């Protein structure tokens, strides 16, 4: 199939989705193309963002931090449940697109930003597998080890032969594609490594921190070098910039199980988070210049992370400061959820404009 | 304003001050320029040399190792004002410069090699206030916090901007402009961290060490690839390499404060600082070769900050290979500045040469 | 002397020796070379893989984990001596032809990939002298620091001038000249921690880690990026690679030497060198394609390093899954070494094919 140099000079845009003015396809423009052929492999962001905030609102209402607040547990038996509703869906969708139009899934399997995506449909699960409602789960002491292996065996598997491919020859390395997006990869790991240690197994869940922070570390430096990727880097500040902020979240918290408490490897984590929290989100450019798009959703992901994170820190370092921290960050996350949730129904029902022509994956092979 | 490829292509130095033999100015040459002209953004270089033995000798006066000398404290209350008396008079100089000539100014702000100079102003009070002489503070339990956000204020302001333009398309970038004396703008986070331990905040002490850290580490790495930046990087060892241990020794010094003793995390740092220096001053190629130059007085700034490490070393393994260690190298680093020291005044007033025509401020715009 | 850019640009193979179908050389290939032109420096990697197998050995038959087996400990006596005896030989053969054949020597000192193979000699004699037999050593408390000083003087001193040629803008840069087995000179560091630790010397251990460290992050991340170095990185997976193994498995152990049991540094470290030992030995491609080659006895030292460190993690964390996976790392390694010593023999005796003709040191200057 076509390479990503192929798609990296046809394919022009921060997410890489748009047709430059010069490149020629090869489907009809104007004419409506089939519904299963417009659903595009960008749709799973909507659960990676429900799903995130069903963990941070357990927090709220369990943790010893911000209790004075009186948050009931219902908002998660609520948002539990709803957001199950939506994966189900929408993986059930995306399946019979395989089974019809297999020819084009494969095209989306070489796309060099769309290829980090096909890691949610297992990282959305974990979400829901560890912020499960007290109610369903009472006298739960610890999960059964089948929960983990399930989830955790087709991302594992298909994790070899991803990291496998960086540290060769062939044309899929990190130099020849690589993107601000290529985090998403990166980040189950992380969030692994909490699912383990819910069912009794921890030392496992230490062998995946030691593999998901090595290959942080080379895809975090790779993206400051001159690498081929070009046009996908986008200019200035932009929001595609805040999967950064989706793994030291992540890492933070997995420490904070295996070994307990905050030791001098979880707050340093969480301050670099931080740190990139701010300079993303404290500028004026940022709340002014917003447009609705489907791959927002995914943006929702790393900054919501982040308040889960913080309460835990607020734990251990009670005191005024730290209460103002956790409960500003979580706030401001919880409030783009709701912008976006409500958008999202009118583009869908008002304006239908959702799910237009898909002609990134319309690029003739050559020139 | 001129970009940092015509600030690379028409200057050549070690320093990247010096015009190539091609290039054409737009000021006359033998004419001599107005005297606020002929005053770059390297004199600051002075004070950080200055400022650094001040903290040095006071080490020498109250740390319990390297007691036997009796080292009376006069030497840090003569230091300490004679160092502040320089910087009140180049930093007055300097701002008669921006108001008759905001327009060079903007120039060297460009420079690739002059825009990490601007931190030194900030990072030279910070060193006059962590080691105050005691008479002035007597009785002195803690600093008023009011020290640290006026001097860590605007260094951490204009922190975000330089930081945040190094992960993004626009021409400054980490690969775009680079060089051996990049590490001047990530040495503020470490040593800013000792100034703010010593007011009472020490949590905040540890959100600075986590930012200096995360960018050192990506500005170490990025300096040992095939960069754009060519013609800055000297063939074989040249003493603008002195910056690589500016660093490290801070980051060691910072770590015994927040955490009051030696870790596994302070005296990693401090050996590959002294790996470094090995390298760069157990040469006879070093001490036979040299040139008297503005920019060597910014060479002693990390060679005498790594004095200031070893003695706190010492003091947590006595004993005489420890002690021989430590009264060493902080006598090969206080003789260079006493032979800087009688230099300079030589070619202020015997010479006249300290102050030449600036012509790296003249080249014109394209070719 | 010849460059590596004229070393990259007629030598094309996994290890670089091998003639491209159109450079010419300047002797006669036909006709029989003198036996000494004949004897490359690659012949060193018999004592590295033979050296490291006393070594683990002994850990089998000593250690309190994996008793059970009641394993003798004659076979450290009989592999070390027959050890000793191979290096003997080969470093005697090897000194004959710097005497009589300089000129050829320098030709390989400047090869890029040979020049990783003169540490050798040097790691070889360590592996020997920390696993001697202990009838050799009765009543032994501590090595005479001689041992450490005589071995680890000539690495150390041939150590700064490579590791310092890296930062500089002399043609042997770490992004001109490198390849996967650069590792090899980043690996004695962190093996010389060990011996150093066995003399009564343990905070000079401490230093050689720092060092090793350091430079192997830099050398970890250098081969991910595009670096000028083509044709040298195979395409899919080649057991080239197994060299990057052998750094985070040597310090693994070093770490549970210095500071007596496994921390979160030692671990970590661990399961690292693990996941890399999984991506290039869980492979059906990996036991059916072999090759005979004097490069492979040089690929079993990193196979053989692993399971020494595994030994000690069964130690620190008892219990059936542990002893199984130290069990079964060790008989893979150890069953390798017993093919590749049969096949040796045949090649050597039988089919008459070791030492063919070296062309890759007969490239003409320039084209
Ligand atoms: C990969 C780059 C972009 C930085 C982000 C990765 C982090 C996970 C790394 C960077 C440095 C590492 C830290 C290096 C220094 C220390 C200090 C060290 O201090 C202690 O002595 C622990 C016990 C204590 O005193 O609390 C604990 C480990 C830790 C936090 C390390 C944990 C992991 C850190 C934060
Ligand atoms: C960025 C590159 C060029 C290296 C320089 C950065 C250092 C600040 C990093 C590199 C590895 C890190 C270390 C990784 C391993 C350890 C060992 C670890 O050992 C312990 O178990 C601490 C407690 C003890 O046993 O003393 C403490 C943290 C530390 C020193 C880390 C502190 C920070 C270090 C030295
Ligand atoms: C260079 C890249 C490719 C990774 C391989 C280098 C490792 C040697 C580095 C990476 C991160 C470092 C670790 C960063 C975080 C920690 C956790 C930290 O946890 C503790 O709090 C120690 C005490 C304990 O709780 O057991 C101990 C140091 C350690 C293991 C560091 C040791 C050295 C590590 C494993
Ligand atoms: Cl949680
Ligand atoms: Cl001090
Ligand atoms: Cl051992």
């Amino acid at each position: 199939n076509v390479d990503a140099g192929r798609y990296f000079a046809a394919l022009r845009g921060p997410e890489l989705d748009e047709v430059k003015d010069n490149e020629d396809i090869l489907l009809p423009k104007e004419e409506q193309w089939p519904f299963l052929l417009r659903f595009p492999i960008g749709c799973f962001g909507i659960c990676l963002g429900l799903s995130s905030q069903a963990v941070l609102w357990l927090a709220l209402a369990k943790s010893p931090a911000t209790n004075f607040l009186h948050i009931t547990p219902l908002i998660n038996l609520v948002v539990w449940l709803f957001s199950l509703v939506v994966l189900v869906s929408v993986s059930f969708t995306y399946i019979l697109k395989c089974i019809f139009y297999f020819e084009a899934v494969k095209r989306e399997y070489f796309h060099p930003v769309r290829v980090n995506f096909f890691f949610a449909p297992w990282v959305v699960c974990m979400f829901l597998a560890i912020s499960v409602p007290p109610m369903f789960s009472p006298n739960r002491k610890y999960l059964h080890p089948a929960i983990w292996c399930v989830f955790m065996g087709p991302y594992f598997f298909l994790e070899l032969k991803i990291y496998g491919q960086w540290l060769s020859g062939g044309k899929r390395r990190l130099c020849k594609v690589a993107n601000p997006s290529s985090h998403l990869s990166v980040v189950g790991n992380f969030v692994g490594a909490i699912l383990a240690s819910k069912v009794g197994w921890d030392e496992v869940a230490k062998f995946l921190w030691a593999v998901g922070f090595a290959h942080y570390l080379v895809v975090f430096v790779t993206l400051y070098q001159r690498l081929p990727t070009s046009e996908a880097l986008p200019k200035e500040l932009h929001p595609v910039y805040s999967m950064f902020i989706a793994a030291p979240s992540a890492a933070s918290i997995a420490w904070n199980t295996i070994y307990g408490q905050f030791d001098g490897c979880s707050r340093t984590c969480f301050f670099i988070a931080l740190f990139l929290y701010i300079s993303l989100v404290a500028r004026i450019n940022f709340f002014t210049g917003f447009k609705f798009s489907v791959a927002w959703w995914s943006y929702t992901f790393p900054m919501t992370t982040a308040s889960v994170a913080t309460i835990k820190y607020a734990e251990a370092v009670p005191g005024y400061p730290s209460r103002a921290l956790a409960l500003t960050l979580s706030f401001i996350s919880t409030a783009m959820v709701c912008v976006l949730f409500v958008s999202t129904l009118l583009h869908a029902f008002v304006w239908q404009t959702l799910f237009p022509n898909d002609l990134a994956i319309a690029i003739t092979k050559r020139k």
